[PDB]
């Protein structure tokens, strides 16, 4: 029993967390292979965050100029070039301790772990979710751009997120690991803002079922809705419309639980126009958006990596 | 900014988890040095879960009755001893990824990582505090036995817990690296049940702290209280008391945001008289007590 905010075990990625220097600024490098990607705003000074022009940056670099460290051992860049927003340092050495990985781009609403770093340090380990505004609700401070999100799937490691910055409201913004952003964002100290945010429908469907999973039953009503009602309703309240793929993909959670996604939808459908009544769900207050039913059915199953 | 519910990364840890079988039961151990250290139920049949006499169920034990595997190498037991609850076997073979390690007993209120493991693999990890009645509101399924509980101090893996059982309101009890017992628990099947459950006052201080150093301020009043008015409205509330070691230990936080402990206490008073209002602090409508002092100074600096 119990129902945790669970990261995947970080041991796989801190074996590749490096840390990068470019002349003043210091940030976290993922070592895989003979290549560390890192942030290419790592190559500017205060002014050229300002309106950078990181083509014209990193032409004027050497391979000199980046100072990789790997614990207590300097890696020697042998070549360096840029795809997206991320910078590809080639190293002479290849790393020893590199998994089996993939890079992928997750969607809105996916959840993963973030290894944060300070100097190429692992110094925590959180789980979060993509907001469907593209921001992740993290704890970053200063230092910790290059942190990498990552999820296991079997003995793989799926690499989903690099660190890239925060915004003005305390939220943080990012890429996948061929540098492309996550939302409307750019690497430039400028004015940005992220969307308003909405809850992610299918993740709090899922964690319903964790609470009856758990013998937290209460909310559970006699009603049942169709799902063009419950979009209705939601999309009232600022919650994700939820489509037949999310209603299939809590197939399995139904199933075990012999609550229907639709009779689920109704006591959330309740929740959302009555609230909790004084009352908690798994020992929260607010429904809880930031665990898919993938995490659901592996919490409540005890699957390994 | 912002503010998370962190582990350690549990890699130092993972290095060291195999799994431990003894007759039909397997579980987890914790492979550091020669040394294997987990549950020392595992040794328990059908009949010896009520009343075990685990010293007349080692002694008639062999360490060929014992299968600890690592990974997909099987390490061979050359001993094997027990130390309060917890069953040591020595290995044929030091564990090339022992960490720096220390063994810590820890108090009420005192947060640590856990990694969840089925089988001697690592599946999860997440964020604890030890409760003030010495029980953890962990996530944990059958097979999870053997699991520990740890804190990391720059490079040293401070093991605090290893999980044992689980109590029939669904909250967890273990020993500490030696095999202690945190609480009135032991390793029996008999009729077992946790105190009632209180707030972790001095964590939630520190979290208050936390809010006002990310923004939030909605909470602040102008009131300060003496520290036994603020006890007895915080006892009614079933928080623990807060002591003076609690108001020193919030001295740091208390400058760095120009908050006396004594005026967030007041705070602290008029969120548990009112509610939040339909506001959150930190994204959170309840008062989070599983972040102590030192991991609110951790996080923020
Ligand atoms: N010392 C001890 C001890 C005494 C009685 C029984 C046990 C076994 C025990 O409590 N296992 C479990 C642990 N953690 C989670 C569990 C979820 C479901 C079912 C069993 C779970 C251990
Ligand atoms: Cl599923």
């Amino acid at each position: 029993s119990g129902f945790r905010k669970m990261a995947f075990p970080s041991g796989k990625v801190e074996g590749c967390m490096v840390q990068v220097t470019c002349g003043t600024t210091t940030l976290n490098g993922l070592w895989l292979d003979d290549v560390v990607y890192c942030p290419r705003h790592v190559i500017c000074t205060s002014e050229d965050m300002l309106n950078p022009n990181y083509e014209d940056l990193l032409i004027r670099k050497s391979n000199h100029n980046f100072l990789v460290q790997a614990g207590n051992v300097q890696l020697r860049v042998i070549g360096h070039s840029m795809q997206n927003c991320v910078l590809k340092l080639k190293v002479d050495t290849a790393n020893p301790k590199t998994p089996k990985y993939k890079f992928v781009r997750i969607q809105p609403g996916q959840t993963f772990s973030v290894l944060a770093c300070y100097n190429g340090s692992p110094s925590g380990v959180y789980q979060c979710a993509m907001r469907p505004n593209f921001t992740i609700k993290g704890s970053f401070l200063n230092g910790s751009c290059g942190s990498v999100g990552f999820n296991i799937d079997y003995d793989c490691v799926s690499f989903c997120y690099m660190h890239h910055m925060e915004l003005p409201t305390g939220v943080h913004a990012g890429t996948d690991l061929e540098g492309n952003f996550y939302g409307p964002f750019v690497d430039r100290q400028t004015a940005q803002a992220a969307g308003t945010d909405t809850t992610i429908t299918v993740n709090v469907l899922a964690w319903l079922y964790a609470a009856v999973i758990n013998g937290d039953r209460w909310f559970l009503n006699r009603f049942t809705t169709t799902l063009n009602d419950f979009n209705l309703v939601a999309m009232k309240y600022n919650y994700e419309p939820l489509t037949q793929d999310h209603v299939d993909i809590l197939g399995p959670l139904s199933a075990q639980t012999g609550i229907a996604v639709l009779d689920m939808c109704a006591s959330l459908k309740e929740l959302l126009q009555n609230g909790m009544n004084g009352r908690t769900i798994l020992g929260s207050a607010l429904l809880e958006d930031e665990f898919t039913p993938f995490d659901v059915v592996r919490q409540c199953s005890g699957v390994t990596f």
